[PDB]
């Protein structure tokens, strides 16, 4: 089996940058040249001296009807779902889509590891970080409870492509997919 890791979230949250930086060692400064993602981009990690994975980079979530992705088929084969959130922008909508994403996925596969990347933290005071994470952690788990889905576990990470934090976070995600 080849474990799948999904990169989801609203447009511009930094999904593609994360993929390029972490797996293609693209420089963080080069990500300024990336363009909006229009189709899902699958990039596999094969023959790993640790563990092989499929990395799916999704275009940002928008209210556009297109029942062509067969999400049940995607989630069924998913090991980890990373929801990326831009911490330097309003995230109320981000939280709302995280809720729909997580619950829809959980309905198909309860073994999915849900990882929340509170991204672009490089632009926050080393305290504003604590508050943002505390706020996202609180609301997200509160939404889950209001739905009777408190059992769904959400891990949170403070990340930035401008330092080791994004690698440290991705590392912990991959570790959890190695039996
Ligand atoms: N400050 C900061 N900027 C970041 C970080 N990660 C990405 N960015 C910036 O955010 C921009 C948008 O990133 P991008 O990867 O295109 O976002 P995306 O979610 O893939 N967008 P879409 O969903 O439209 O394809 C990048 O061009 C980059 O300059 C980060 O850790 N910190
Ligand atoms: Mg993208």
């Amino acid at each position: 089996v080849k474990p799948r890791i999904l990169l989801m979230g609203l447009r511009r949250s930094g999904k593609s940058s994360i993929q390029k930086v972490v797996f293609h060692k693209m420089s963080p400064n080069e990500t300024l040249f990336l363009e909006s993602t229009n189709k899902i981009c699958r990039e596999d990690v094969s023959n790993s001296s640790f563990v092989n994975f499929q990395i799916w980079d999704f275009p940002g979530q928008i209210d556009f009807f297109d029942p062509t992705f067969d999400y049940e088929m995607i989630f069924r084969g998913t090991g980890a779902l990373i929801f990326v959130i831009d911490s330097q922008d309003d995230y109320m909508e981000a939280l709302a889509r995280l809720h729909l994403t997580v619950t829809r996925a959980y309905k198909v596969n309860t073994d999915i590891n849900f990882e929340v990347f509170i991204h672009k933290v490089d632009g926050l005071s080393d305290d504003h970080k604590i508050e943002t994470q505390r706020d996202i952690h609180q609301r997200a788990n509160d939404d889950l409870a209001d739905a009777g889905l408190e059992k769904i576990h959400l891990s949170f990470y403070l990340t930035s492509i401008y330092d080791h934090s994004i690698f440290e976070a991705f590392s912990k995600v991959v570790q959890k997919l190695i039996p």
